[PDB]
């Protein structure tokens, strides 16, 4: 079977799994059955399901490699899928949740959920918490009685208390941190001190890289009761890199590409927000050029936001960019060959991984 | 040592582990952990920890009867404490997004948490996604080789899901089921055909009896390792009537306390909640009764706010409300009596805490 039309079906699966279990043990009406059937379809599908996939393909790369009956490469390859939308609907309840902090309006081209008209932001925030609920209780039903379920759930809090941690950071950006206190509104930064590429790095790292990358490669390990074949430092160092990288992306084009192919309008310059562009332009300007951002930046005008992208352009971040990107392909490499000594098998799925990032 | 400064120590104690971890494994920042510090106190604290206090008040219990070295008896207790804490966290969680979700004003007659000046909502929900996410650090650090940490998560986990999907049966209480839809804003209900008896308990059983009553009592029996004294259909009975009268007095004084003593203005009338005052008033209304409820309830105009509740007041609730808790106190008795057949000591600690819900 190929792996995408594996993972669509156990997506039906789950869901008629959580749906009937609503039934027989939670009460559930069939109008609210369907009301939550919507819910996970419109939060869950429709992206390109890297994050879950990822899971199915360092999996299959094992399998590859060892001797195992049918019977259970077709439990390893159930297990990797379960795992993997255990990620993509962890990662809808970030979306859901973030989408109703940032007052956001899309997201890939439709509304954000708790903006449809029979939802409201009163039932979207439990909505988001039930979303991340039903990871838990997949796990609970498929994983019962493997080997694996403790490492396995152990890691996925450590992930979603990271996520969480890194969202604080992300929210708080622009705040001066010496004021940040809950009973005092909370001003802009006016000397951006705090935009380094130090603080920047901690703010991804933290927010996407650790369910992005780290939690798709190590599941995939897990399911596979493969976690011996690797040095876990390499994996978490290589996970943290190209997760950086993925975000440095999407800084960029949330400046740069059009609506219509981002999937929404960004906002990160009325935002204040820290993103790479922002970092990269303050690592290189004059002292006129430094003073016209703070003049524009974190303001909804768009003439002010368009004086941001004038001077986005003028600095010449592409090329600032090029020589990130040339760094990351070095070190990435440079870890690749390191996840060899151990296991070329998870090296390679390491490659796609890398592949599908740099060259998407 | 009294129990309740032991409870108290603990606190501090976790809370100091929380934060401590935060800086030597998510890399942060002094003030970003005074904001956390602040932010677990201000919602985690100030209540009766009626909750908590139960896990260690059922362990107490099992303490006086079971042999133990001392060390033990200090061990077990410490555990009741973490697990109470993990409670009242829980219910910091939900206190937080809840009071967003319905745009709640005030709290134990304090601003709610996403209303504090330097907050906000955008942090707010992150900051009750972080308040749930630290029941599940606390019990992988502190539990980390228990007997009890599977069965203890796993039960934590399916009370959680039970409260959230609760919440959606609360939020959608006045809608009528046929017309759920995220497609279509929701009308209020005109019939108030599903303001009944049956479909107010199932709100009442998932919204707060289950993480109330029910795992206070179960997470006492699990950190004693008492669960063999019990039969637990029992025990769930039982929490689930008291939730039921806890939340049915709840209801009452929404409408009847006055609001300096409440902490609160009550809403339930405007929010168009189904209550236990609702449906026992449209369980004997006449059909001109009926109407005059229909032509007032679900608004904000105070004038017709005051209808609903001159209706109240003239049908006689408190005599129903009379009428309830003599059955109620019939049937816990009942089921108290039943506990005592495999353990007059869990009996005994559930008979506490049915004197604190009825002579509150
Ligand atoms: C010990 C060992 C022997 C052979 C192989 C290759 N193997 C082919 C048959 S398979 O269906 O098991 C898939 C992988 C790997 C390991
Ligand atoms: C409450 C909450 C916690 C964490 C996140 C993380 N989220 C990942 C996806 S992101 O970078 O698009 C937006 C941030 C979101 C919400
Ligand atoms: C800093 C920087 C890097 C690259 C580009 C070019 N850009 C790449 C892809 S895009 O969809 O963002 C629109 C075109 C511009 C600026
Ligand atoms: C087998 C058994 C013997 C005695 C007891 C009572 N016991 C007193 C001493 S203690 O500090 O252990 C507290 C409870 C209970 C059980
Ligand atoms: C997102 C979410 C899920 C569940 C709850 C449950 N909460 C218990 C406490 S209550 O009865 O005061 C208000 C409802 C709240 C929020
Ligand atoms: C249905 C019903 C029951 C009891 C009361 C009396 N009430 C009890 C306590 S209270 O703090 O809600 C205010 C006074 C009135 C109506
Ligand atoms: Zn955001
Ligand atoms: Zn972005
Ligand atoms: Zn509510
Ligand atoms: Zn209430």
């Amino acid at each position: 079977m190929a792996s995408m039309e594996r993972f669509l079906s156990v997506y039906d699966e789950v869901q008629a799994f959580l749906l009937d279990q609503l039934q027989s043990k939670y009460e559930i009406d069939p109008n609210r059955a369907r009301y939550l059937r919507i819910m996970m379809d419109t939060t869950c599908l429709g992206g390109k399901y890297f994050r879950g996939m990822t899971v199915v393909n360092v999996a299959e790369g094992f399998l590859a490699v060892t001797q195992h009956d049918e019977a259970t490469k077709e439990r390893i390859l159930h297990d990797a899928c379960v795992g993997g939308w255990m990620i993509e609907f962890l990662q809808a309840h970030y979306l859901v949740e973030d989408d109703i902090m940032d007052g956001s309006v899309m997201r890939r081209g439709k509304p954000c959920w708790y903006r449809f008209p029979g939802v409201t932001t009163q039932c979207a925030i439990n909505d988001g918490i039930i979303l991340k609920s039903w990871t838990q209780i997949m796990a609970w039903h498929y994983f019962a009685d493997r080997p694996f379920l403790k490492d396995l759930l152990c890691l996925f809090q450590k992930v979603d208390y990271a996520t969480a941690v890194g969202q604080m950071y992300d929210v708080t950006s622009m705040c001066d941190s010496n004021k940040l206190d809950p009973e005092v509104a909370q001003p802009m930064t006016t000397d951006f001190a705090e935009f380094t590429p130090a603080i920047y790095k901690r703010i991804v790292k933290y927010k996407t890289t650790f369910y992005t990358y780290l939690l798709p490669l190590v599941m995939g390990l897990l399911v596979s009761e493969a976690a011996a074949s690797v040095e876990m430092n390499l994996v978490e160092r290589v996970a943290h890199l190209i997760g950086e990288y993925f975000q440095v992306q999407d800084d960029v084009m949330d400046c740069f590409t059009p609506p219509e192919q981002l999937g929404k309008v960004g906002t990160d310059i009325e935002d204040a927000k820290c993103s790479w562009l922002a970092v990269t332009f303050l690592g290189k300007a004059n002292a006129a050029q430094v003073a016209e951002f703070k003049a524009n930046y974190g303001e909804k005008d768009p003439a002010k936001v368009a004086v941001v992208k004038r001077l986005y352009s003028k600095a010449n971040l592409q090329a600032d960019f090029a020589a990130y990107e040339a760094e990351v392909v070095r070190e990435v490499e440079s870890l690749i060959e390191q996840l060899k000594v151990k296991s070329p098998t998870f090296a390679e799925s390491v490659a796609v991984v890398w592949e599908k990032t740099h060259k998407r």
